């Protein structure tokens, strides 16, 4: 049902944690999803950008979606990231994700092998009939800005739930004034996006760390002092490209093992020490996990290319 | 041997033609490669952006490399596009591409899931030991400009042959002043890149149509009137994102079937009528194949999602 | 939980039905599983021999397991056939099947590339720790009889639920006298296996057609007149190798489309006419579906090699 | 060309050696192939039963074929084992194997999911049009004896080169009396098959160890004393199912690493000490490689499941 996707305000693009040889750590993963549920997260993107969907083989990506649905699907909406720059891969991944019971699909436009606007419509029309879909526009990553006129055309399909928008609040505004549901994809804009530009909520990286605070920010009104308390954390999280920050942070909080699939590599020690300061400034009680935050040594990290 | 790669001036990023069910049309592909050889192309990229490597599965990609090596490897350099945004997939694809006998690899930086400069170094160092490599910088497609300082760090690796650069002639000049071999990735700049800015040559889209003229442009001295006669054809080929133009043109020339793997769709008839006029203005004798060029109807083109 | 697998008496190796181009027909499949549930089937093997697991790619096999768990897993035990002649494929398929929530795994011994008894133990020990497992011995198909001493050793693992045994009642007896749970894999022996040789029940092909009668046979005592009423049907079902009969029968009853993935091909018209007679002799009210049984013409069947 | 296949008398089903992580050891593989060439082997089967095609993924299988073609295809016939119990996989694998340049295909009848004789015809006819083919009958592994009448139906297809027959010399004689080319698949029968029953030659396991002697056995006339000197080595190689023996022997000769992909495990030390004694009795100068033969300890062998 599309309405139940359009109602969600806090959707976590959840991190995918790894065992020391690079396989998925399902125990760590299930603990992360439980913590999100317990703090009032309402949806999860499985294998999004933050979840390193880009480094999974399809078999592990589908498995992670079916696993999430099977263990948690009665307590949180499960949105599979089954988009691709290849229409073939997007069709197969999407019908398989819905077949295993996911509630919605996140679809990016084709990245790297960008196409024409007419190719864009054709790509999205190949999958939009399969179930509730969120379209993801992030031109800083894909190389291509999905134009509003393509979204207005696609939003004729009742399966289109809305758009995860990264271009900025002026774009959010153009959609929401025209009746298209939008989730901000920029944590550091999502407060204003919510309260001033009609965004329904956020598809967040930062809620991997402080889900209770992100939920407060999306449900309890303007609170620019809470927003600006979170801004240093968000800036830290994006000092290098996502998910490098979140991968480093979750290892420091002891909820994830310090294992990276290449090409990502941890933030250096000076940044890690900054994170230890942010956690003390904001308060450890707001962060996921129970263990004391650690700086970690460089020697603690495992980088794997053959996963 | 890296020196043999360094010496190529004309490398064609060859188009991959399809059968109406979406599979590779190997007979048409062989004809295209033969045609390149008879016109003096010195290298092909197999499954590059132009060859839609992005739409292939790894098994069909490695197969096309091994097929290209087995049929043509004594007459042209075969450069497999075995890069990936995933280090795991880049390591596997590169190992297998070298095992079936390709002479070099083309490696892009990770697109879409972009990484830090440190991660980029880890990524390239995971494959550079395998054999002669060209690094590919096209930030308009990947979302990330590879900084010269990263290349300079890698360039003393004896396997780094040089860089396929799309940023422009000022970046070309910075690399060649610093002693890095550069191929221009922009057909509409490669003349000047070659004669004014020290590029060794071009990795070309336009040579799929006019290989003899592109060879002339890279070997015979500055020729600004040849260059400006090709410029309108070059603009036509990039009207929509490559390979939309080349896929359309080759179908009109009758050397490939009018079959598109999604998300690409053809140029519309008004552009296809311009292409007919360009062939006549430049001379059909310079274009690949021998069939009379056709305009084609929109209903000639088969758009396939489930390949 | 292993006990809940050991309790099941009627497990249907369910047929996998296809669309006209060879993809899975999930609508037809869901109707078959619903009919099994409604007639008191207690488990299903997903992608067994009968379900043509051997012709699926892994992605579709895992998908079918996760689909079955998600739609039906609260009303019937879902047993994935995640065995393989390759230990690698068996490990991956099995952990993925359990991750998507299947209740048990069916594991055959390595077929075609048969191994030593010591290789057999090693193969099974690679997967037995993952969850409740039924080991499948069918030497007429694999080329190798799993010996009782390998099963006695493996049955030290609390995850071993029991054995699907095809060698015959004397083998069933040897296991059941020693405390190992057995399901007969031979429909035409399963009555005697149940009542005289201690089998817990049957993993049945014939219950795809007459699930209510197979359930009666397994729960309601010796009834050799019911058994011998079913024998002509069972003999028909195995006139050619399974699943050729069941695929032809379900198409005749109108619950499946008449589409075969090669190398299977339908029974000829004279056999189909015999099936029409068996259905009238036993009574259409005992067979799955509501449509009148049809002979079908040869022209109605679709055989597909490129699925 | 089919006539060139028909003329080969000594074809080695080459072993695939592994690195300790489970990947192919291509350097050792090249040495083994070179050694076959220097001793007069005329064809190799790549990824046959002996080469563990059954444990490979299709991409590594097609890669090994293309690698074998690219490095050795001018000096030996390369016959890809591209058969499968799945017609879909046999069609794809065969197309790709021919595309990377193999000279012929080896096709087994569908094993485990066995089909009717009509289905078997449909299966073989789906791949026979692709190029020169040897059909492989080994009912002790597949569960199904291909009947001569099926081969006779297919043998007027100009692509059928002939049959690799494991049933025995009486079946060999029936085929050769009927004008079908036959290679013996049983090392311990191939002498008599060759000199008494009209076989053209052998597709051999034992030539992985003693290629020069096996060539002698097939080319130089009846030699019953050479034959009976090889018989004890041949018995040793089939003590457990092939390729357990050959994998053990090559490791002891030091031409491959002591690495096994599961489900195969090595022969125990008492057999490995017999192999040392056989090398000495026959003469090390006849065996592949030049390292002194070693017994090896059980703890030398790496058994890998997650390759
Ligand atoms: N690396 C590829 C494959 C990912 C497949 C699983 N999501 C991509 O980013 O498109
Ligand atoms: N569509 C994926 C996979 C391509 C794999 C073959 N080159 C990508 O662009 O990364
Ligand atoms: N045809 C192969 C692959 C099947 C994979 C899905 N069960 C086999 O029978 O082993
Ligand atoms: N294990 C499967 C797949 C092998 C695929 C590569 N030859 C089989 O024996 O059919
Ligand atoms: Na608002
Ligand atoms: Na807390
Ligand atoms: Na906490
Ligand atoms: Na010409
Ligand atoms: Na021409
Ligand atoms: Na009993
Ligand atoms: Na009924
Ligand atoms: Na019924
Ligand atoms: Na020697
Ligand atoms: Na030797």
């Amino acid at each position: 049902n599309t309405d139940d996707i359009k109602a969600l305000r806090v959707i976590t693009a959840i991190k995918t944690p790894y065992l020391p040889d690079g396989r998925f750590d399902l125990e760590a993963y299930d603990d992360l999803v439980n913590i999100q549920i317990q703090n009032g997260a309402e949806g999860v993107i499985v294998g999004g950008t933050t979840g390193e969907g880009q480094l999974m083989s399809w078999d592990e990506h589908i498995m992670l979606i079916g696993h999430t649905v099977n263990c948690f699907g009665g307590s949180i909406k499960v949105i599979g990231n089954t988009g691709s720059n290849s229409t073939r891969e997007a069709i197969h991944a999407t019908e398989q994700g819905f077949a295993v019971g996911m509630h919605a699909a996140l679809h990016i436009n084709p990245y790297y092998g960008k196409t024409s606007i007419e190719g864009l419509i054709a790509h999205f029309q190949s999958v939009l009939h399969m179930g509730p879909t969120i379209i993801y526009n992030v031109p800083g990553r894909t190389g291509q800005d999905i134009p509003p006129r393509a979204i207005f055309k696609l939003s004729q399909n009742p399966n289109l739930a809305g758009v995860k928008e990264c271009v900025g609040n002026k774009r959010v505004e153009e959609y929401t004034e025209n009746g298209v549901v939008v989730w901000s994809g920029n944590d550091d804009e999502c407060h204003d996006s919510r309260w001033d530009y009609g965004a329904t909520g956020v598809i967040s990286v930062t809620s991997n760390l402080v889900p209770g605070l992100m939920r407060k920010l999306m449900f309890e009104g303007r609170n620019s002092s809470l927003n600006s308390k979170l801004l240093p954390l968000m800036a830290w999280l994006f000092h290098e490209p996502n998910p490098i920050g979140i991968n480093t942070a979750l290892a420091q909080l002891g909820v994830s093992r310090p294992v990276f699939r290449l090409p990502y590599v941890p933030l250096p020690l000076s940044k890690r020490l900054e994170f230890v300061k942010l956690v003390k400034e904001i308060g450890r009680e707001h962060f996921v996990g129970e263990k004391d935050v650690q700086a970690l040594d460089d020697d603690d990290f495992i980088l794997i290319g053959r996963y």
